[PDB]
């Protein structure tokens, strides 16, 4: 079981951290959503699908900097919704496949009231995910760390 992102960017067998970098909707509303979909940017597989299924959760997502301080969130994984930060790991998804499969999540993030101007500066930190796979043969137990920063500035109109 290993990962690479979009910008190619691996975590090999074992776990790791990895940086990725996401362009984000310029001008959000407050009461509207923000859309961060890492689908698009995050894919693993498993390597042993012959005699090795892999479980993969996310298992803490905690928000940072201008998601932290102007948002309220959840995330889909898997097409379900859960609170944004996290509040306990999620299902897991099974992989069975050698072929890369996006890793299913979504932000979904809401400016609140009390935002207002440059509410995501960029370059910054909006998100760290924790992927956990474990599997159902051994005792590996490993975190794959996904830092989501931010291109752009996202303001939240006036
Ligand atoms: C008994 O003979 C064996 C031969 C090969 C293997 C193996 C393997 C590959 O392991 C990797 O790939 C597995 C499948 O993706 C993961 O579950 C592991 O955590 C790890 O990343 C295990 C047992």
């Amino acid at each position: 079981f290993a990962c690479k992102t979009a910008n190619g960017t691996a975590i090999p067998i074992g776990g790791g951290s990895a940086n990725v970098y996401v362009n984000l909707a310029p001008v959000v509303n407050v009461g509207q959503n923000l859309v961060v979909d890492l689908s698009t940017q995050i894919f693993c597989h498993n390597d042993y699908p012959e005699t090795i299924t892999d479980y993969v959760t996310l298992q803490r997502g905690s928000a940072y900097g201008g998601v932290l301080s102007n948002f309220s969130g959840t995330v889909k994984y898997s097409g379900s919704s859960y609170p944004f930060p996290t509040t306990s790991e999620t299902p897991r998804v099974v992989y069975n496949s050698r072929t890369d499969k996006p890793w299913p999540v979504a932000l979904y993030l809401t400016p609140v009231s009390s935002a207002g101007g440059v509410a995501i500066k960029a370059g910054s930190l909006i998100a760290v995910l924790i992927l956990r796979q474990t599997n159902n043969y051994n005792s590996d137990d490993f975190q794959f760390v996904w830092n989501i920063y931010a291109n752009n500035d996202v303001v939240v109109p006036t």
